[PDB]
């Protein structure tokens, strides 16, 4: 807001103090004849610093003024060593600038003037941020490599440019090229810069150097969705075994893709990132064949078993709620509006007969089953990234919120049964609904409508937490009208609107056409009802056909196939969670070993494919 | 109708009187040998004027007869000075014609015959109108420039063609080129004609000369939706500050785009025009970045505050209507069809207890709030273009009609309470509905379904004020049938149709399936009912599935993305109204100044963008 406004005030102040100076102006427009006049006249202030803290040499280099920049370097050689001093462009020298503008003849000069190639452009304008349109890094080489100047990138290496130099974020130049928008020019520079990693004594060669998040360039390529570079960095891991005409048997490596157990593997990093370009990586030729093997072999069995153990558990919860304790009421009917006939038994008479002891079994089976839920779900939360990283791994798993809410209500139900509290129907009735509707989750195993509850969970897009605001306002408006219309009338005839809370429920039901329009026809209703209700039935009918449309254009001219892509992302998110929770004995590690084959101690995957 | 018919009768009469003349015919077909015979024979009527008032020279020039036209100019030189005299092609000379037909060798001659280049083609066929297929202006240069003849446009300037000459509408030649259908040939002529604005003493140079609507060529380009020329006229306003490799920092001017406060700025002229090509301008690179800054900074706050102050106001109106004065009725039940139990209290007993004084507070809060509405909305109307320009600024604001109707009903409610009038439910029940459903407007702030109440307000297209005619006819037809079928029967059994007004309401409800089909089954209904109602349920079911379709094809094969364009047009229309109503202190002017930067007294905007 104001910081963006404060950039502008400096960029204009920058152009102001150029005009308010004879030196900084002559550099901008390359008036050498009027520049020699100024440098010769007096041992002037050559350290004139404009708004961004920049000397005349920055400005000669910022506007591609080769001829001006030499004169500054001839007059006072101290200028090449001068960085900008402002908080915005801090540390930046004239060398960084000439590289970005690709001024080949100027950059050669500043190196001939022994300019530092290790100078670190720390300013805020270079850090990675959506406020900045560029992330070229922090060093001259990182700037050269991202503008695609093969010549300058070489030229800086003869002068001692450490390729292993990292940013504040730890990203060496190999990470940055993955973060650029132009992919095709970035793969060619990736190859060139490793070629200058010649010397055998390097202690974790460049493409295995992680940043301050632990990510290598390979894993960074997946998190950012750079499909081009993920492929290009993958031929280092292939090993073509044999080729028999149209057949090929490649042997992928999977050391950074498969869950080892020490650091989060690439499949965990693609699910735990907000981007949707990263989910394209799950279609690539080493990964697609691994996800479909964890699942087809060891992910559908352990998910269509724990989806049937849950069903036989909720069927036991259910029968413990149908057959609950209930006795005839002991009070008397207070008002004629009280049709309560029964109330729930106290403990001393709830468990007093054989049929109530079969139930106690099922009720202990239940509440033990709810504690278990809170011992395999809450310890994840309380130990893991309690609320930010939890829902981050969640792609289509609101399940984990509901089933913890299930187990909570079951325990509320227990306590209330122990202290003989009135109102056990309130917790149960949540637990029933939350308990069964979680069985909608144990469906994706077979490609049920679980690939299509992707929709109803994708249907927490805009027009379904947002059509509330323009439906609820209709309900509150006509319900408050309907109420005052029948506020004078006899409710034993038409009693849809006898109190304000029932006027909203009735009006909610009338919006959806799940009760019939009020009518008696043996009594004169108000004339002000039929006018009002005719409009409600119209606003309600049209708002239920702008949303059918809105749910359509957000599905057909918009996404209908990335839902099939979203399925493959839930197959992973499921597979990862099971492999994290289930023990190693039930989960054989995917891929074949290498110790008994001479390939090392890595865990390869073989893929046999036909070219054409 | 008849005026178009009267053009034709002259165009045929024009060809008639050519055939009924030996002179006008010889010109049409270029018979010089039979033309010299006619001019030499006798000092003839060379002033023969056909239907449109045209002499032989117009016709030689209208049909590209170079050889005939010279003979007329050699015989009698007085012809070049002769305009057409008819009301349709008034003022037009032979010079105007040769320019349009691009006859390069003929036009040189008429200038050699000292023909006026200031002659003003005033006729109705040249004025701007949908009845005319061309608007080439009123002068020879304006005709040359719109046919794209670089040669003739130059050639008229050596002979003294004032470029600053304006039409009856004030449009100089620079405005006209924007109004042409061919854009690409018009940008090149725009450049050429300013080049001939050399002399420094001009007193508002050409591209700052307004027409009789005050619009300059820049502002005219936006009103007309000429995206090509809006861009082309915008490089005069850019000022590229610096270029750092792929980065560019341009400094746009915004003097004619932003609301200064003296004349309506370009953002006000694009909303207040009926065209939809003009709304394309809101996506261009100086304007898109300004709308999104007024809003993101100073338009969502002042719109999500006055949208919550309104909600707490209607919640107070509501509670003042639930808790209204009501007492048991004093009369007796007239007929058994009267289930009115209560009636409303008189003033003397309406405010008699502490609970009725808390309400008086909320009722004064209310009616003060309705006067305020009528002091910030009616003074706009009564002062502004009361009914034509009001709804012109309205793009998606029927809100302004409803909220004035709200405040009116609240004051009707007041008066009726002061004079103890019966029927306060009628005004309230409008005010409730109009009051809440206006909260659907204070939603666009967050990109609610307010971008999608664009639909339901776009849904006042054809098939929703127009499907009425083919639904209402079904209702009136079967309701008048249902009525006469049960006009003989006992209504205490089936009384959906006991009077004609309830027969239309019931039938309205049955069309929409918001009440159940009539039935008793303990009594023999007419056989003529089941035949009729079976057809109604079919016509009703099919007419509710031709419109689902009609609302679809008008959304999916038709517009689904210009609604996203329509949002950005309401962001402006909202932003303009707030900036007009709210004071200057709460509204800092957008864009940075120039006085403290040497750029002048203009109000620039900086945009930093990455090329590729
Ligand atoms: C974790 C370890 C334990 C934690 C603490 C344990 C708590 C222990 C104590 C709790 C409550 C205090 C004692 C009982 C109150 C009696 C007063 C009364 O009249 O109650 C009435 C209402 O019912 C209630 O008031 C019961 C409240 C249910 C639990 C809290 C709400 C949970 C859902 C909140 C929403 C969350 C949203 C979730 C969204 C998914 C009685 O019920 P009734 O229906 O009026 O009529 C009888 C019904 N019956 C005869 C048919 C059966
Ligand atoms: C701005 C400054 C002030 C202006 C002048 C102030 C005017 C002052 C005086 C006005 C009316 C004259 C006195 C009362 C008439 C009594 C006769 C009678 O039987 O009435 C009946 C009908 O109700 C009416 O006749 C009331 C009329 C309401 C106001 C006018 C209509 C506004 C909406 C028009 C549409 C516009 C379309 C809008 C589209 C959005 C009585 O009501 P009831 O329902 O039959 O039964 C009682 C109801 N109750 C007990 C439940 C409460
Ligand atoms: C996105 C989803 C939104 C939420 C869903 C929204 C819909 C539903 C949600 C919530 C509605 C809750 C209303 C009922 C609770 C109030 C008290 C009550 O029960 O009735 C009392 C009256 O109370 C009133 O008259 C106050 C009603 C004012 C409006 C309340 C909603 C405010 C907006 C907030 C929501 C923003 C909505 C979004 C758009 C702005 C008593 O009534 P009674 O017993 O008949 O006695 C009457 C007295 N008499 C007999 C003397 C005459
Ligand atoms: C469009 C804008 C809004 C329309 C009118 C605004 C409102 C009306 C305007 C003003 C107030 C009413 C007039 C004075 C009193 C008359 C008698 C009366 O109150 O009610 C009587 C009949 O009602 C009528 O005879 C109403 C006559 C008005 C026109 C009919 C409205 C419907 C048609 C237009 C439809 C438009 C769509 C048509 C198709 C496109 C009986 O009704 P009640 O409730 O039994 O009365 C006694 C109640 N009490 C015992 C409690 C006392
Ligand atoms: C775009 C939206 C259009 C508007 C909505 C359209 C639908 C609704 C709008 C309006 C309908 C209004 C009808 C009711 C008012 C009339 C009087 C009345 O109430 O009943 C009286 C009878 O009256 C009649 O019998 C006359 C009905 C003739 C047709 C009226 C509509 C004309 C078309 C105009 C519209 C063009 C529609 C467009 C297509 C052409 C009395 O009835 P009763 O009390 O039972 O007494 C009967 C006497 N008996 C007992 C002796 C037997
Ligand atoms: C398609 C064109 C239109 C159809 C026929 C046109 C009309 C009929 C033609 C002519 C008039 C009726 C015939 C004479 C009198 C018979 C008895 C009578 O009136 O009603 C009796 C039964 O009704 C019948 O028995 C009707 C017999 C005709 C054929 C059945 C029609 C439905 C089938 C075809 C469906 C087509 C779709 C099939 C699937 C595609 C009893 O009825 P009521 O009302 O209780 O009578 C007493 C009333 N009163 C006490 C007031 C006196
Ligand atoms: C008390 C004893 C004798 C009987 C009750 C045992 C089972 C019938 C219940 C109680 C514990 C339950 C489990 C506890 C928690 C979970 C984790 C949760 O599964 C997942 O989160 C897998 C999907 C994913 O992680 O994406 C929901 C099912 C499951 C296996 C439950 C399935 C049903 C179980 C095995
Ligand atoms: C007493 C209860 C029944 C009152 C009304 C229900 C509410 C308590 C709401 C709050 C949140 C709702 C739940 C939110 C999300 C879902 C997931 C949805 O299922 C899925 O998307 C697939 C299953 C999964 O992913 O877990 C089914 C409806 C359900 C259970 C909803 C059911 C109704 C709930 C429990
Ligand atoms: C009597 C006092 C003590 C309390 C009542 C004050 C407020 C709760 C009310 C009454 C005056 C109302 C305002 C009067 C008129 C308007 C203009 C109108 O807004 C617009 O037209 C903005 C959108 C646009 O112009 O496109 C509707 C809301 C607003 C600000 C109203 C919002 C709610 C306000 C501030
Ligand atoms: C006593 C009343 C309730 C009888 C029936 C209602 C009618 C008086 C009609 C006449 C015009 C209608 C209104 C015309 C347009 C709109 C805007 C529409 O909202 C929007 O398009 C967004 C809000 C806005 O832009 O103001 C919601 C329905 C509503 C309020 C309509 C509600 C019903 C109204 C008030
Ligand atoms: C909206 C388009 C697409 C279709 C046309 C529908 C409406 C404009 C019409 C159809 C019939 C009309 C109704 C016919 C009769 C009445 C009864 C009238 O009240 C009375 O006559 C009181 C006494 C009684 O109802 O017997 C109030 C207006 C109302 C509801 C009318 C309101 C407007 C309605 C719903
Ligand atoms: C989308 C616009 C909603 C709308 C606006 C209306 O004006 C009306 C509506 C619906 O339905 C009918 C025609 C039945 C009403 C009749 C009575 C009144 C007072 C109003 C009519
Ligand atoms: C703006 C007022 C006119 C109008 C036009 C309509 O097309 C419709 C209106 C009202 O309300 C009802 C509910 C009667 C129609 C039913 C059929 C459909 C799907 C649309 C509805
Ligand atoms: C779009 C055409 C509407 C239509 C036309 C009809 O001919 C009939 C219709 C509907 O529905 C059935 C078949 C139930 C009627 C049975 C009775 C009569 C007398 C007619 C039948
Ligand atoms: C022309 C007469 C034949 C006919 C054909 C139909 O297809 C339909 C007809 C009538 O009416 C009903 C309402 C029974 C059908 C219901 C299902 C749909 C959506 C269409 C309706
Ligand atoms: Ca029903
Ligand atoms: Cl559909």
């Amino acid at each position: 807001e104001s910081w963006a406004q404060s950039r502008d005030e400096q960029n204009l102040l920058q152009q102001k103090r150029i005009w308010e100076s004879p030196l900084l102006l002559a550099a901008k427009d390359n008036d050498v004849q009027a520049l020699n006049k100024l440098l010769k006249y007096e041992d002037c202030k050559v350290h004139q610093r404009g708004a961004m803290g920049e000397t005349a040499l920055h400005i000669a280099a910022l506007y591609d003024n080769l001829e001006a920049a030499m004169v500054l370097m001839e007059a006072a050689p101290e200028l090449v060593f001068e960085p900008m001093t402002s908080e915005l462009y801090e540390g930046q020298t004239a060398l960084h600038i000439a590289v970005v503008n690709q001024n080949m003849n100027l950059v050669r000069a500043l190196l001939a003037r022994r300019a530092s190639v290790s100078a670190r452009a720390t300013g805020t304008a270079f850090r990675r941020s959506p406020c900045n349109l560029i992330y070229f890094g922090e060093h001259p080489l990182s700037f050269a490599a991202c503008v695609n100047s093969e010549e300058i990138v070489r030229l800086l290496i003869e002068h001692g440019a450490d390729i292993r130099a990292q940013d504040s974020l730890g990203n060496t130049v190999l990470h940055i090229l993955i973060l650029q928008p132009n992919k095709t020019f970035a793969c060619q520079m990736y190859n060139l810069l490793l070629s200058y990693d010649r010397h055998g004594d390097h202690l974790q060669p460049l493409d295995l150097v992680p940043n301050h998040q632990g990510l290598t360039p390979f894993k960074l390529a997946g998190v950012e969705g750079n499909t081009v570079m993920f492929q290009h960095l993958m031929q280092k891991r292939k090993h073509t075994q044999w080729t028999y005409g149209p057949l090929t048997s490649t042997l992928y490596d999977l050391t950074e893709i498969d869950s080892s157990g020490d650091e989060q593997s690439l499949l965990e990093l693609i699910i735990t990132t907000k981007k949707r370009e990263a989910r394209q990586i799950l279609d690539q030729t080493p990964v697609k064949e691994l996800v479909s093997l964890k699942w087809k072999r060891y992910g559908r069995p352990y998910f269509c078993m724990l989806g049937a153990i849950y069903l036989l558990y909720i069927i036991c919860f259910t029968m413990c709620c149908i057959y609950r304790p209930l006795k005839p009421r002991t009070n008397n009917r207070t008002s004629p509006r009280d049709n309560t006939l029964l109330q729930q038994k106290l403990l001393q008479e709830a468990y007093m007969t054989p049929k109530d002891d079969i139930r106690l079994v099922g009720e202990l089976v239940t509440v033990i089953g709810a504690i278990i839920i809170l011992l395999v779900e809450v310890p994840d939360i309380f130990r893991m990234g309690v609320t930010r990283f939890f829902g981050q791994t969640i792609l289509g798993g609101p399940f984990h919120v509901l089933i913890i809410t299930y187990a909570f209500m079951v325990l509320v139900t227990m306590v209330m049964r122990l202290i003989s509290a009135s109102g056990e129907v309130v917790p149960m009735s949540f637990a029933l609904v939350l308990g069964w509707c979680n069985v909608m989750y144990f469906a994706r195993g077979f490609q049920m409508l679980g690939p299509f509850t992707i929709m109803i969970q994708k249907m927490i897009f805009g027009d379904l937490m947002r059509f509330c605001w323009l439906m609820a306002v209709v309900i509150l408006g006509f319900a408050s009208a309907f109420y005052i219309i029948f506020q004078t009338e006899d409710p034993e005839e038409l009693g849809h609107f006898y109190d304000y809370p029932m006027a909203l429920f009735s009006t909610f039901e009338l919006f959806l056409t799940i009760i019939d329009g009020p009518a008696n026809y043996n009594v004169d209703l108000p004339f002000m009802y039929s006018i009002t209700y005719a409009a409600f039935a119209i606003i309600a009918t049209l708002l239920m056909l702008n949303l059918l449309i809105a749910m359509m254009g957000d599905t057909h001219w918009r996404v209908a196939h990335e839902r099939d892509e979203l399925w493959r992302a839930q197959i992973v998110a499921t597979t990862v969670m099971l492999e994290r929770k289930l023990p190693r004995c039930l989960w054989p590690r995917s891929g074949i070993c290498g110790r008994e084959y001479g390939l090392g101690d890595r865990w390869f995957l073989r893929v046999e494919d036909r070219q054409d």
